[PDB]
C-alpha cells in the first residue's frame, strides 16, 4: 500500500503490461484540429506543431496569425473554434478498430491540451466538449470504444500549460518559466481535474505534459498514492517535475529503465493541412523506428492528429494499417520481448541489425532485406544452437568466422519477408 | 498582546476557568444521527463510532453498508440524511438544563464533523442546517441556551477531515495520510469557517479534530493570535498538528500540563441504536473515571450522542443525571481543585483511593465505600491535623501506623455516602 | 519522556520550584572582572557594562580604549587578562552562604560570556579557567557549594555572541544582526558546550543570551528533549530564538517571566561607578506582584570577593525576606499587580490560596488609609505580621482601612496587610 | 551519466546482478566481537545483540554492565577492546571460500558499526583496525579475497549512529529520535567516510544503517551520483532517509528488497547463546519467492574464526543450493509466493521465463498430493531434478499431482516440481 511520500512511491515499479505492450497510439485532437494548420531559435514564431495554433496566433504577424485572418477573419477569437468542433463524422468504434489493426496495445487521447479545452464533461470548467461543440463526452466515448476493441486506455493532460489562465504567448523557450497559470487556483484545478479523470475513466496511463505547477507538486504525492492504491496497474510518465515516474519519455531519440519515444507520423501532433507526405514517415521508416526503439528497451507512442470533424487523415490511416500488417507478421519478435546483450549490429554490406529477446530466443531484426544468400554479421558470435528463418521457421546453416557470424539464407525465404529480414536463434 | 508566532503564542497559558471546570459535555450530533447505527487492525471495516457512518457506507459490503441497503435502500445517498434531519423534538433549553444538573461547566457540540455538514448558517457552504434539514442555526440556538443556563460554550470543528472534499473512504489508518481535502481551497475554507465560529459565537474552547491541513498550519498562527486577542479566556486543544495548545486530549487514558479525557457514555460518540447498556458505563464507573481523571490533573469531556430528532437517549440521560447527583454532593472535592503529591493510594482491602487538593485541604476519595470502621491506607502518612468525614463534616480519629495510616469511620457515616467514601484532611 | 519536537516539548511546563522561587542571584564574573571598568544611540561607544570591555576596547579611541592604553598598554591583548584572573580569595562556600542568607533560591553564574572565556574545564577550547588564570573549575566548585547550601544551581551561556569568533566590534545595535560567529563550526561548538554543561552539572536553569546561532537552532529541539529527560525539573529561558521556553526574561501576564538587573548598573564589576535595600525590596515586590522572579546580579572582583556594598544590600534584602517571605515565596498573581493610596503610596498584591497579601511600597504615616479604586469582599483584613484584625470598609470605589500606629511601627520597609476571604 | 537530483537518480534501477543474486552474506565483526556477549519494551536493557555491547554497558546495572564488571572490571573502557582485537587467526581467503561454497553471491562486512570503530585505514579517525588492534586493513583485504573468489563485495556503514559522538545510552526506542551525533561535523565525517569507501573499494553495495544524519541528507544526491558514475553496477539500500534506493531491507511486492538475519539471534558473536540447515533453506526459498534476497549474517570471533556451527550450516545451504540453484538464482516472482497442500505442507513458487518452480517446504510422504486453491494451464508438470513428466489434473479449485515415491526419495529437504507452460 502506497503512502504519499517519494520513498514509498518508488515501490511502484513500471507495470509489466507496459514493458510488454511496445506500441501505443497517441491522439492529439481538440478545437485546434478545426483550423488544423501550421507552417512547413525562433521555433515558436515558425511552429510546425499545429496543436500550438493559439500560441502562434497570439504572436501577431506570425505565419499562423496571417493564415487565420484570411480563413476566419480578424474577429474570430481562438475560443470560437470550440463551437465549430462538432466532431460529426466521429465514429469512436472505427478509430478503436483502426488502432487494434495497427497493432497498438494502448491508446491515449489529449483530454486537455495547452489551450485548456477539455474533451470530457468536467465539473471544473464549462470550456469542454459536453457543454460546447460536440455536446459529447469524447474521452468517455473513446475509452468505451478502445476497451470494446480489447485495448488499454490512458489519458494525456496538459498540467504545466493552460492558456485559459494566461493571455500572453510563448515567444521564446524562456517565456515558459513565467507565462504559466501561476495561481493557487490553478494548482487546485489541475489536481482536481486529474483526480476526476482517474475516478471517471480509470486510465492505465497518466501522461502529463510540460511539467506540473510548482505550487501543486506536493499534491502529486497524494495523487500518485491515490491512483496506485486504486489502480496498481496504472502508470505515470516523467513530465511532472518531481522525483517519481514509471517510465521516461523522449521526443528526439542500453538503459536499465523503461522509456517511451513519441512522435507524429509527420512532424506535427495536431492535424496539419499544410504538411503532406514529404515530411511523413513511410511504413518502412515507421517499422525501423519501432524496431530500434524496442531493441533499446522502449515503447513507441505514435501520434495521430484527427481532423476537427473526427476523421483521421487518409495518409495517417494508410501508414498505421501498413505498420499493423508488419506487426501481424513479426509481432512475436516485438510484443513481450526484453533487450538482449546489445541493441545493435551491422552486416558487411552495411545493413543495420537490431536484437530483441524472448527467454532464450534472440531475434535478429534486419532494418532491410539483404540481396544475397551469404549474410555476414560483424563483431558477433553465437555458441552452438539452431538459427531459423522467423516467418517460415525454416532451419538455416550458420557458422562463426573469426569475430563475425556467417548465416546462409535461401533467396526463396528472403522474398517472403516484408521490410525486415527476421531470424531467430536458440542458444 | 499575542503575535502570530509560536514563541509569542506560548504566552497564552491554559485559562484558569478550564483547570477549575473539571467536567464538560461533548455533543456529537449531525445527519449521521438520523440512521444512528454502528456495529457491536480492521477498525474501519467494523467501526463502532456511528458518526463515521458515511465512511463505513463508502466501504461496500461492510456491516454499515448492509444495514443501509435494508433500511433506506441502495439509492439513498448519505447526503440525503440532511433533509430528514429536522430536529423537530429538539428543545435546546432542556438540553442545557440537563447538562447543568449533570454538573457540567462547559458544553461543546460538533459544529462540523468529518462528513462536512455544518450545524450553523455558514456563508461558505449550503451544506448546513439553516438551508437544509432543521432550517435552524443549531450551534447558535444551543450556545444561547447553554449560556442562559449559566454554562460555558465551546465548539468542535473537524479541520483535518472533510468527506465533502473526498469521495474515497478510509479503509485502514494509513489512508488518513492522503485521503484528505488536500487543496489550497480546503485550507482557506477551514480557516474561514473557524474564523466564522469565533466571530459569531465567541467560544471558550476551539476543539479541533484529526489535525489541520498542512497548507493551512501557518494560518493557525494568525487564527490563534486573533482568537486570543479578541477572547483571552479562550482555549485551544492539541489536535491541530502545530507546536501550540492550551491542553492535551486523550481517548485511551502526575503530568505538569493540563489535559482532558473524552469518551462517550457508551463506545460510540454519535447515537448508536445497536449499542445497549452492556457497552455503557454505569453511574458508578462514570464517577470513578471522573475522580481518577481529576486526581491526575485532567478534565473529563463526556460525550452525548442525540438522536436525529433532537432527543437524548433515555440511558444517556439517566447516567448524566446520576453523575450530577453525585457531583451535587461531592462537588467541593472536584471543582476548583489541584493535584496533590500523588494521584493514588489503596487500602489493605484493595480499595483504590484518589487525592485532590484545595489549598491546604487534601480530599481522599475512595472509589468505593469500605465495609468496616477500621480503614487502613497503605504507604501514606499524615502530619498532625484534623481528618473529617466530608459529607457530614464529622470529626474522625486517625493515627499513623508504620508506613500506613489508620482512620476509623463510624458505620453511620459510611451508610450516608453514595458511591465514594470521601474524607478530608487539613494538615 | 519528551521527544525532540516543539509540540512535545510544550508538555514541559515551567517547573513549580521556579514559579515559587521568586528570587535568584546572577553572577557576572570572568576575565573582564580584572580590569573591571566601564564609563560613568552611542550606547556601544560609551558602554557602562564592564562585561563588554573587550568590545569597547576594540572600538579605537573609545573611553575604554583610552583607559586600557594608560593602565595596561596598547599592545596588551584582552585575552591576556586570563593570566591575571587568579581568583586568589575565592571561597565558593562564602558565596553560597551569602546568597542563602539573602533569601535567594537559585544561583546562576556566567559560564561563558560574550568574550568566549569559559569558567569550566571544557574540552572544546583551552581558553578556560582550568588551563589559564585560576587553574580551577569555577562552575563545578560553585555548583557543589550552592547545592550543599540547599539552593538550585543554573548556568548562563553566551550562545549568540562569542568574540573569539569575530574580530569586528559591535558599534551600533544593527551590527548584532551580522557580527556573529556565523559558521557551522560555531554552531557545533555552542551545542557541544551546552551539552557538556548538562552532562557535567545538570543545571536547574539553562540561561542563554543573545540568541542562538541560526545554523544551530534545529539542534535545540534535541538538546531540550535530552536535558529534560535527564533532568525534568530543569528550565530554559527565552533567549534562544525558538518556539519553546519555560520563562521569559526582561532587562498581568498569564506566563512566567524573570526580571534581571544588577545591584548597580554594570553587571560585571566596575570600579568607576546603586540600589538601596528599600529599592531592592520594592523591586522584588513589584516583580513578584506581576508574576516574575527577580534575578539579581552581583559582579565580583578578579580575586573572587564581592564588594562590601553588595554584600550588605543582599543581607538587607534577606532580613526583609526573613520577615515577609510568606507574602512572597510560593505566591501567585492576584487579579491585579498594583494600586495606590490617596496620598500617593504605591501598593502591590500577591496571593496564596485564600490569602491576599497587600504590600505597601512604604509605611504610611497615618492610621486612616484610603486605597483608590479597590474593593474587597473578603470579610477580614488583618495586619500581616500579627494577623490582627483591622477595621475596614468599602466606600464607593475605594477601600478605607484603619491601621493603628502601634501596628504601623512594627513593619519594616513595607506595610503589609492580608485579606482572608 | 547520473546527475545529483532524485528525478535523475531514479534512472538507476536495481542492478540485474543483485536481482539475480538471491543470497548474500552479512558479517558483523569488530571490537564488540572480543567480549562477544549478550543476554539469553525493555529491549535495550536486555539486549541480545552482542554488537550493541557498548550501549548495554553504558546502561548501569544492566546484564551487560554486570558481566563486564566481573570479566574485565568497571574501569575497563569499551574502547580498550580495540587493543584486544588482534584477529590472529584471520584468513580472508578461508572466509571468501566458505561463502562461495555456501552459494552466496555477495559479501558485506560492517566497516563501521554503531560503536564508531572503523575496520579500514580511514584518514578521519585513529579509532580503526590499522592504527589499533589487528594493525590491518580488514575491509581492503576481505574485498580482495571476496573478488578473487568471484563474489561481489559490498559495505555496511553505520551512518545514523556513532557512539564516539554521543555519551548517553539508548534506553528506549524513542531515544533514537535525539541521541544522535547531531552536529555538522558528524555529517561531514559520515559523508567523507562513505566517499572514502567508494574511492578505495568501489563497493557493489552501499548498506547504510540507522538513517543518515539530517544535516547530511542533501549530500546524498551528490554521493549517489558520484558513486553510480564511477561504478554503475553499484547499489544502495533504503536506510538513508531519502527518496532514492535500489532495494528495501527488512529484519507480492513489485520492488526489490532484502531480508536480513543471523544464523542465530545476535549479529555479533555471542558466547552466551540457531537455524538448522532445513530452516535456512526454507527461509531462503520463502524470501526468494516474495522477490527478496536473503542477507545471512555470520558473527566471527575476535581472532577472526567463524565458529564450526555456523561454518557447517552455510555449507549445508550451499549443498542444497548446488542441487536446486536453478530454481533460485536468476528467478523472478510468479503470480504468487505461496500455497499449501491439503495436509498442511507449505509451498513456494519462483519463475524463470516459461518455467515455474514449485518448491515444497518439506518432502510430502504420499504420492498423491493435493495443492489447495491452485490451477495450472501449463500442460506439463515435471519432477525438477530429472525433468520427469508427472500426471496431474486441475480438480475444481485444487491441483492434484502424483509424484512416484521413487522420485520423492531423490529430493533433499524440498520436493521441487516444475511447470513448463
Ligand atoms: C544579563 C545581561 O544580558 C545582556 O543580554 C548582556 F548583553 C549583558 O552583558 C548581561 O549578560
Ligand atoms: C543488521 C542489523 O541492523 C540493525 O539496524 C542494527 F541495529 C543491528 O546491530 C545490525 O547491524
Ligand atoms: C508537449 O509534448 C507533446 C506530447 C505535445 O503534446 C506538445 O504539443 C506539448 F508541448
Ligand atoms: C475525532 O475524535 C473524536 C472526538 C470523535 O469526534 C471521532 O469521531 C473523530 F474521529
Amino acid at each position: 500500500r502506497y503512502k504519499p511520500d517519494w520513498e514509498s512511491l518508488r515501490e511502484h515499479t513500471v507495470p509489466k503490461w507496459f514493458d510488454k505492450a511496445k506500441f501505443g497510439i497517441f491522439i492529439h485532437w481538440g478545437i485546434y484540429s478545426v483550423p488544423g494548420w501550421a507552417t512547413p531559435d525562433a521555433w515558436f514564431f515558425q511552429n510546425p506543431y499545429a496543436e500550438w495554433y493559439e500560441n502562434s496566433l497570439r504572436i501577431k504577424e506570425s505565419p499562423t496569425w496571417e493564415y487565420h485572418v484570411k480563413t476566419y477573419g480578424e474577429n474570430f477569437e481562438y475560443e470560437k473554434f470550440a463551437d465549430l468542433f462538432t466532431a460529426e463524422k466521429w465514429d469512436p468504434q472505427e478509430w478503436a478498430d483502426l488502432f487494434k489493426k495497427a497493432g497498438a496495445k494502448y491508446v491515449i487521447p489529449t483530454t486537455k491540451h495547452h489551450d485548456g479545452f477539455c474533451l470530457w464533461g468536467t465539473k471544473y470548467t464549462d470550456f469542454n466538449s459536453v457543454k460546447r461543440g460536440p455536446k459529447r463526452d469524447l474521452v468517455g466515448d473513446l475509452a468505451k470504444a478502445v476497451r470494446e476493441a480489447g485495448l488499454r486506455f490512458g489519458v494525456y493532460y496538459s498540467g504545466g500549460l493552460d492558456w485559459r489562465f494566461t493571455t500572453e504567448p510563448i515567444r521564446y523557450p524562456e517565456d515558459l518559466s513565467y507565462i504559466r497559470p501561476n495561481t493557487y487556483e490553478y494548482a487546485d484545478y489541475a489536481y482536481k481535474q486529474v483526480m476526476e479523470l482517474v475516478d471517471l475513466y480509470l486510465p492505465d496511463v497518466l501522461w502529463n505534459d510540460m511539467g506540473w505547477p510548482e505550487k501543486g507538486k506536493e499534491d502529486l504525492k497524494y495523487l500518485f498514492a491515490y491512483y496506485y492504491n486504486k489502480h496498481p496497474e496504472g502508470s505515470v510518465n516523467d513530465r511532472w517535475g518531481v522525483p517519481h515516474w514509471d517510465f521516461k519519455t523522449a521526443e528526439y531519440h542500453l538503459p536499465g529503465y523503461k522509456w517511451e519515444f513519441t512522435r507524429g507520423i509527420g512532424l506535427s501532433f495536431g492535424y496539419n493541412r499544410n504538411e503532406g507526405p514529404e515530411h511523413m514517415l513511410s511504413v518502412e521508416q515507421l517499422v525501423y523506428t519501432l524496431v530500434d526503439v524496442v531493441s533499446k528497451g522502449g515503447n513507441l507512442l505514435l501520434n495521430v492528429g484527427p481532423k476537427g470533424d473526427g476523421t483521421i487523415p487518409d495518409l495517417q490511416k494508410e501508414r498505421l494499417l501498413g505498420l499493423g500488417e508488419w506487426l501481424r507478421k513479426y509481432g512475436d519478435a516485438i510484443y513481450g520481448t526484453s533487450v538482449w546483450e546489445r541493441c545493435c549490429a551491422k552486416t558487411e554490406d552495411g545493413t543495420e541489425i537490431r536484437f530483441t529477446r524472448k527467454c532464450n530466443r534472440i531475434f535478429v531484426i534486419f532494418l532491410g532485406i539483404p540481396t544475397g544468400e551469404k549474410i555476414v554479421i560483424e563483431d558477433l558470435n553465437l555458441s552452438a544452437g539452431t538459427v531459423r528463418h522467423f516467418l517460415t521457421g525454416e532451419r538455416l546453416s550458420f557458422k562463426n568466422v573469426g569475430k563475425n557470424l556467417e548465416i546462409t539464407v535461401p533467396k526463396k525465404l528472403l522474398e517472403t519477408d516484408s521490410i525486415t529480414l527476421v531470424l531467430e536463434a536458440v542458444e
